[PDB]
């Protein structure tokens, strides 16, 4: 199964920008993405919400739309 370490065990809604950097670093490492440099989603849990699908991709071409499906699951949980 896909559990979020414990650090970020709380809903994306409330994580802070450095949770969302603390995601994108962990994500990378656990689904060997490609490098992400971590100041490219300056925002919070709440602002990473708002972006669509494209947005991600348009962040990242590599792992885009990997890292948006990644926190639909994430919010599936509960």
């Amino acid at each position: 199964s896909i559990a979020l370490p414990a650090h970020l065990r709380l809903q994306p809604i409330y994580w802070s920008r450095d949770d969302v950097a603390q995601w994108l670093k962990w994500a990378e490492n656990e689904f060997s993405l490609r490098p992400i440099d971590s100041n490219t989603f300056e925002m919070n849990g709440k602002a990473l919400l708002l972006l669509t699908k494209e947005d991600f991709r348009y962040r990242s071409p590599h792992s885009g739309d990997v890292l948006y499906e990644l926190l639909q699951h994430i919010l599936a949980q509960a």
